[PDB]
């Protein structure tokens, strides 16, 4: 509940500077680019967008580093904290 | 067993909905639209296909969080709790 | 140590039946055949090879659901059971 | 700390080989190569660089299973005992 919260909030932290870079070094939509940090960070990467510059390509390292860790938590507590309990909710008689 | 009953359930009806939402909004095939939800939903992600709309990019964002958990505890159960078994069983003399 | 030894006979087998499959019905190299599945089965996914046939797209579904767990199940025991006691055989004084 | 320590010089290292392997039998300039290194073994893996070598592909074969356990590890000790505690620290009263 309050962990649940707060990789919330870190997770949406982390895609709105994703956004923010991405738009900017790399001209994307903003929305183009909130979609690439998600396809980057939970590894689905199709390459639809991907880095064209070096400022870019350097970035990206560090945030699939950094950010890799914190969406896997969220999706991990997302669906263990909050998924879970609500498909049991659904079966009990 | 009912574990393993009911995590087939769930990523059936994942796998459908994305079929669905994909063959309408993005226009693929319905095998198409299979495919890529669970190109998608493993984290593959090959981008042969891949959404061109912005509809069809901010389902995959939610698409992707709410299904990745689901997806990969249906894959860890059939690995525990039938394949581990089932390769013991070739084993033991 | 008989874990890892399973684990290496198992993932050849999956690595064997996919170069067998993508070689034959999407006329793959079996070189690029047996590199498209790794790429496939860790979820690397580049999208440089990637299945054009129904039959392809079907086979790569079930293949990816089959294969991940065991794959991963052998990187896991492969760093843990291998690669953990080398590195730190590296450290003590 | 000290397990941090050793993770990220085995981390280095590793994608120390992969920018030289790259740079030198796939023609990538040494950053490419780097950021190609780094989008494989996270598994993010876009196909905006891909090995077009059967030297390329064999040997990116063996670096995906050598080094994704030894990446995620580090993602993993990095965001549990670097990432962790640093968050907590921001919340206490
Ligand atoms: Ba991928
Ligand atoms: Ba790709
Ligand atoms: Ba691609
Ligand atoms: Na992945």
């Amino acid at each position: 509940d309050k962990e649940f919260q707060v990789l919330f909030v870190l997770t949406i932290l982390t895609l709105i500077s994703g956004t923010i870079f991405y738009s900017t070094v790399e001209g994307l939509r903003p929305i183009d680019a909130l979609y690439f940090s998600v396809v980057t960070l939970t590894t689905v990467g199709y390459g639809d967008f991907s880095p064209q510059t070096d400022f870019g390509k350097i970035f990206t390292i560090l945030y699939i580093f950094i950010g890799i860790g914190l969406v896997f938590g969220f999706i991990h507590k997302l669906a263990v904290n909050v998924q879970l309990p609500s498909i049991l909710s659904n079966l009990v008689p």
